[PDB]
């Protein structure tokens, strides 16, 4: 089971600096060559080439609808293709709206997969509840089966097929949820471990519960969508929406180490790394180094050491 | 049900005076406006006027014994008034000596109240054991029954009536306790959770035990006195007496969230916030925001999110 | 039970000159004076003068054998002498290669001693498994019985006799282990607590398990060899081999507080403080003060407070 690195230098999902530079920033640290050092074979697919949809006027409050939908449609076909080939797709991200395509592709092949979403945010606003109108804050809304039809058809997303049930997703790291989002997750019964549950339980018990809940009855593919703002700004400063009181570098690694151990990791997303938003170059260094370390962890690197 | 913001720009409890600007800084951050966005209604009693006592000769070691005792005598009067109005009192103060007026006036109405003292210090020096003479380090000493008549009656504190006992206060965050203080807390059998206990049990079990101790025989009014230096200097740098290795931002919010969950919060103190002590504007903004964040949490704001 | 500080200004164990200045930096932090103020009586033996060996050329790959050996031989005899008289030895070191002499000398007076190694590294590379050739990454290999006869006897170390068995040592803080080292610790079944275990169990649980393991069968003296890089670079930045995701300040203090509480503390090493590797003078003070706080903790200072 090899690894397939897939770059997605896209930012139309949001307004900020240059999240599209995230893939280049990550490879710069030698992420690909480092991955090849694990027991996994690795293939770099390269970065996708996105072309904007000309008259991409806002659909209500939703910005760059057609462009975001066009990019994601392309990504779903690419991820789907590497999934069918029996590989572990790794999307080096731009904004988190690319999770729509990443997960849609992964789900077309492994429909029974589950999603672990590490993020300070739920990204579950619909094109109606979100005032920002930034698609990176609505990916899960476009993917959940229960919200299907709860919002008007959005131009550019007619190819999307709600692929994940509200009970197949687990949030870890929440601390910045909008009113409408908290309503949805609450009314839909979505399982989450906010920073409050993390402080109470400890990351160790959080994983046991995350796994028993998602893998208790039957085992299935795991798709970990990782937003770097999930960890605390001290560790991942170079992101568009940083929130204090985040996951520590240690807890982040624990998460991935545990996920590795399940041997079920099937899809991975490393998103929101925006090098331009570094107050100093070192802040980018920290962000990138933290992202790379997490990525390597998902693939066997253990802090206790490794040997063949 | 209602909430009343009381301002206490008093700094005679310590050699630093920037702590007087605390209320204005918090108010400038939008504390008032944010509290109204909760489930509670809010009232701003405005700031108290502290008439400074002329010939305030030092009482042996104690500094400004009359000026502090008089400022607090008012606070206690103001606080006793809002408490009878059936509202939750919240004091945005300067130094922690004002805890005397806040807690005294609060208990003046609710004598069966308990106290949760979040602080890196015990602030329980008696005018005799204290070596600094700064009253912001002796408040608990002027409030505990067991310590009454155990040190020469200081001038200006005649009006104070020992309200709490040794089994009605719980310390959280201790990491710098002078010898005479450690002697008293243990001789008196005061219940506390120093950083050592927080590290071992974990903040989750820590809150579970304080609530068990203070509210075991019965549910009663809770007074939360929050010294911003209880959180590590990384989070609350703009404060008078900072000590490394304190409670984290997450643990700080955890405490306040839990106390809100009891529905017993009756009195609140947010002290020692001093903007003039911010090495860089971002340090004052960081300190202030955490103080506001801690307050909102006390009144419902949850990290998992909120909706109407 | 008295205490005797022993300076070990040596650095031929690693490539970066400067750690030789560690003992002078610690005293300059008032370590000796702060120690006398606890309940223990203190004596400072001063620093040892090492004899730079002439034709000290590499031994296949290990750098400066004769220099490190003779250096360690000197310390051993000194540590043996102080231990003999019935005092607790505190070795202020240069690089961690001096642990060979600290522990060797300690074991002559207490053959049943156990060892608690706080490090980000296992320092158990052999002259054949290592590659850096630096001996500060091999002290444990020279002390373990199970490792004798697993590599060629090094020139200048024949005075050494493996003193600890694979079951008499416990590691805490591990996060940067070499493949060869990892193979060794799993092969020999050595007990350890990588940051992974600390994240999972909590430092409180880690200490209980460490004591059950080492002091379960029977009670015996404890040797605590503390590498400052065991703590996170945020607290001990001035060290040769910094590694993110380290033990926190609070955890370092919890470890040392629990050790002190056993009453069996007999030998201690405070190593790898390089005051020249500090990118800024404050980073040197920060690392020196952290190490100092750690030591005081090892001899009674508790965050809850102290009093005669
Ligand atoms: N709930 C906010 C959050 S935007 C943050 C998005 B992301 O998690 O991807 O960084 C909104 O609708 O804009
Ligand atoms: N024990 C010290 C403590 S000063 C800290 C006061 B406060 O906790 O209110 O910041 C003294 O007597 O000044
Ligand atoms: N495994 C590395 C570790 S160097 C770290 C040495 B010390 O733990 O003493 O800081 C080597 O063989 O150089
Ligand atoms: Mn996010
Ligand atoms: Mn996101
Ligand atoms: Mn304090
Ligand atoms: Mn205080
Ligand atoms: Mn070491
Ligand atoms: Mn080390």
């Amino acid at each position: 089971k090899p690894i397939e690195i897939i770059g997605a230098p896209f930012s139309k999902g949001q307004p900020r600096g240059g999240v599209e530079k995230g893939p280049a920033a990550l490879r710069k640290a030698g992420l690909v060559e480092k991955l090849k050092e694990t027991e996994y074979n690795v293939r770099d697919h390269g970065d996708l080439a996105f072309v904007d949809v000309p008259n991409d006027s806002p659909f209500q409050i939703v910005k760059n609808p057609r462009s975001v939908g066009k990019a994601n449609e392309q990504l779903a076909a690419v991820v789907a293709e590497t999934q069918k080939n029996g590989t572990i797709s790794v999307v080096l991200g731009g904004d988190h709206s690319m999770a729509i395509g990443s997960i849609s592709g992964h789900a077309r092949v492994h429909p029974d997969l589950c999603v672990i979403w590490v993020d300070a945010h739920t990204d579950i606003n619909t094109p109606l509840t979100a005032s920002s109108g930034n698609l990176h804050g609505q990916p899960v809304a476009f993917l959940l089966k229960e919200l299907k039809g709860k919002f008007p058809d959005v131009p550019g997303f007619s190819w999307v097929t709600p692929c994940i049930s509200a009970k197949d997703i687990v949030y870890i790291g929440l601390r910045d949820v909008d009113p409408g989002e908290h309503y949805i997750i609450k009314t839909l019964g979505i399982k989450y471990f906010s920073m409050t549950e993390v402080d109470k339980l400890g990351i160790g018990k959080v994983m046991e519960e995350t796994f028993s809940y998602l893998l208790g009855r039957k085992k299935r593919p795991i798709h970990l969508s990782f937003d770097v703002d999930g960890l605390d700004p001290v560790f991942t400063p170079a992101t568009g929406t940083p929130v204090v009181g985040g996951l520590s570098y240690r807890e982040g690694l624990y998460i991935t180490e545990e996920i590795y151990k399940t041997g079920l990791l099937s899809g991975l997303d490393i998103m929101e790394v925006n090098p331009t938003l570094g107050k100093t170059p070192e802040e980018v260094t920290r962000t990138v180094n933290t992202a790379v370390a997490l990525t390597l962890s998902c693939f066997g690197t253990k802090r206790e050491g490794n040997h063949k």
